[PDB]
C-alpha cells in the first residue's frame, strides 16, 4: 500500500480536485467505491466522481487499469475521464456527467422495441470495434454500464474493471466482471480475449428483451456453476423477436470463443440496420415516461 500508493501517485494529476469542485453529491455505489457528481466552480459544469478506497479493494493493481489504459481515449460513444487524483486514501476519476442516466432504468420498467434495442446495440458495437482494435477489454458489460444523455445519445462507462492485451500478452486470465454476465471461458478460468465482452453483450439483449439476465434469482455462486455448465441460453419469450434479432444473437451467444462474433462482424450483421435515431430512446428515460 505504502508502496502502491506511491505508483499511483505518479499515474494520475497532482493537486486535489477540492479545489475546483464544489457541492458534492453521492449518486451511487459499485462494488469498489462510490459515484458523486460535483459542480465545478468556475463555469459551473457538472462532473461525475468515482471515489475508490485503496484500502478497501480486492485486488487492486486493477485499480490501475483504467487511469494508465483508457486516459486521454475518446470516442462518441465512451463516457470521457478528465482527469484523475488521490485525495487522501482514495483514487478519484473526474468523468463527463451524463444526464440519460443508465440503461438499467429503462430495461427494468419498460420494453425497449427492436429499433431501441438495435440504437444502443449499434452505440455499443461501434465504441466496442475500436476498443478490441486496440486490445481493451471492458469486462463488465451490462445495462448497468451503459449511460445516456437528455436527447438519447448511448456511451459506454465503469471501465473500472478493464484489462489490456497485447502482441506479448495476448489473453487473460482472472476472475473479474460480474457473474450473470460472465462468460463460460471466463468462469472456466481458461485465457480470455477481448471476445468475452461480446458474450456480456448479448446477456444484455436478455437484460433488454426479458428485464433481466439468465440465472438472475439464484445466488451469484451458483449462476456461475449454470453459466459454466450448460448451454446457451436462450429468450424467455422468442415468440416476440424478430428472425433478424434472433440470427444476431445467436452469433453473440456462442459457447465456443472461436466461433462467437467479432464486434467488427457485428457492425455489419442486418440486425443493426433497424436502430433508430438518439431521439427514438427520449420517451424511454424516467423523466418522461
Ligand atoms: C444513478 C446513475 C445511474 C445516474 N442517474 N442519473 C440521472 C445520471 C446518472 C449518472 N450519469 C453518469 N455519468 C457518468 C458517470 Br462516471 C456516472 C453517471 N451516473
Amino acid at each position: 500500500h505504502e508502496q502502491f500508493r506511491a505508483a499511483l501517485q505518479l499515474v494520475v494529476d497532482p493537486g486535489d480536485p477540492r479545489s475546483y469542485l464544489d457541492n458534492f453529491i453521492k449518486i451511487g455505489e459499485g462494488s469498489t467505491g462510490i459515484v458523486c457528481i460535483a459542480t465545478v466552480r468556475s463555469s459551473g459544469k457538472l462532473v461525475a466522481v468515482k471515489k475508490m478506497d485503496l484500502r478497501k479493494q480486492q485486488r487492486r493493481e486493477l485499480l490501475f487499469n483504467e487511469v494508465v489504459i483508457m486516459r486521454d481515449y475518446q470516442h462518441e460513444n465512451v463516457v470521457e475521464m478528465y482527469n484523475s487524483y488521490l485525495v487522501g486514501d482514495e483514487l478519484w476519476v473526474v468523468m463527463e456527467f451524463l444526464e440519460g442516466g443508465a440503461l438499467t432504468d429503462i430495461v427494468t420498467h419498460t420494453r425497449m422495441n427492436e429499433e431501441q434495442i438495435a440504437a444502443v446495440c449499434l452505440a455499443v458495437l461501434q465504441a466496442l470495434s475500436v476498443l478490441h482494435a486496440q486490445g481493451v477489454i471492458h469486462r463488465d458489460i451490462k445495462s448497468d454500464s451503459i449511460l445516456l444523455t437528455h436527447d438519447g445519445r448511448v456511451k459506454l462507462s465503469d471501465f473500472g474493471f478493464c484489462a489490456q492485451v497485447s502482441k506479448e500478452v495476448p489473453r487473460r486470465k482472472s476472475l473479474v466482471g460480474t457473474p450473470y454476465w460472465m462468460a463460460p471461458e471466463l468462469i472456466s478460468r481458461l485465457p480470455y480475449g477481448p471476445e468475452v465482452d461480446i458474450w456480456s453483450l448479448g446477456i444484455m439483449v436478455i437484460e433488454m428483451v426479458d428485464g433481466e439476465p439468465p440465472y438472475f434469482n439464484e445466488p451469484p455462486l451458483k449462476a456461475m456453476k449454470m453459466i459454466r455448465d450448460n448451454l446457451p441460453p436462450r429468450l424467455k419469450n422468442l415468440h416476440k423477436v424478430s428472425p433478424s434479432l434472433k440470427g444476431f444473437l445467436d452469433r453473440l451467444l456462442v459457447r465456443d470463443p472461436a466461433q462467437r462474433a467479432t464486434a467488427a462482424e457485428l457492425l455489419k450483421h442486418p440486425f443493426l440496420a433497424k436502430a433508430g435515431p438518439p431521439a427514438s430512446i427520449v420517451p424511454l428515460m424516467r423523466q418522461n415516461r
